[PDB]
């Protein structure tokens, strides 16, 4: 209890300071609630909702829908602001659908992710991926880059700290995915090249964790995944909004959320 009023009370500093709001949640593999802060609050998911997309991918190769060799071909007009592995292999004209599942998710790359979206269905299948995974509140409305829009009060293409950390742990321990594809995808978390900044950066150097990242206009920094502490298994999930902090402050603010973290979990 005492260390629930730390974490809160240091939160609530880092807010004020930084005129920022933080949501938080932290969940065991089974989804319980470790600790939270502004946990049902709705956040923009910008980027972060590429790692639920290629679960939903992974599931598909699963059960026999797609396969991860598959090659999906594109021309210029699929380059979108920051794309850099689908600008390199545009002159060979296609993409695999694990190629672009890896570079959504460990170089956030927005043309691999519309690839996928093309090929999956587009948001309204991501979100009813969420549904059937037991998210009723996450939904994709948009592709990118307008899905990062981050306009106040807009509640598309939102999702809450506790629906994503909860949606987390059913990827990763809920048994979503089969084990093959399981560790590839937390793999792929942990060689993220994204996050070195944000909230891995906060933990301990022998934790284990993976973790996407997502940036959205008009102050959106978040980070979602996992972490093992003390052979305990844990997933998380972080948005912030830091409407006057530079984009460098907002990596901070997220490192600092995890400084954060660990101190609950270390006590």
């Amino acid at each position: 209890a005492s260390e629930k009023l730390t974490f809160k009370t240091d939160l609530e500093k880092l807010e004020r300071e930084k005129a920022a709001q933080i949501g938080v949640a932290i969940v065991d593999p089974q989804g319980e609630i470790v600790a939270g802060h502004r946990m049902a609050q709705r956040f923009a998911m910008c980027s972060t909702f590429k790692f639920p997309l290629a679960a939903l991918v992974f599931e598909r190769i699963d059960s026999g829908t797609e396969r991860g060799d598959r090659k999906l071909s594109y021309g210029p007009d699929m380059i979108v602001e920051w794309s850099p592995a689908t600008e390199r292999f545009l002159a060979s004209g296609h993409m695999t659908v694990l190629e672009a599942a890896q570079a959504a998710v460990q170089l956030s790359d927005n043309g691999a992710t519309n690839l996928l979206l093309r090929e999956i269905g587009g948001p309204a299948a991501m979100t009813q991926y969420f549904r059937k995974i037991g998210d009723s509140v996450s939904r994709l409305d948009r592709k990118e880059p307008e899905m990062g829009d981050n306009t106040p009060g807009d509640l598309r293409d939102t999702t809450t700290p506790i629906a994503m950390a909860r949606t987390v742990a059913k990827v990763l321990y809920g048994g979503a995915l089969t084990s093959t594809s399981t560790h590839t995808i937390e793999r792929w978390l942990i060689g993220n090249q994204t996050g070195d900044a944000t909230l891995r950066a906060g933990f301990p150097k022998d934790w284990v964790v993976g973790e996407k990242t997502g940036t959205c206009a008009n102050g959106g920094r978040n980070d979602i995944g996992f972490f093992k502490a003390q052979e305990r298994d844990y997933a998380v999930a972080v948005y912030t909004t830091a409407p006057k902090l530079s984009a460098v402050e907002r990596d901070e603010l997220v490192a600092s959320v995890g400084q954060v973290i660990t101190q609950l979990i270390l006590s």
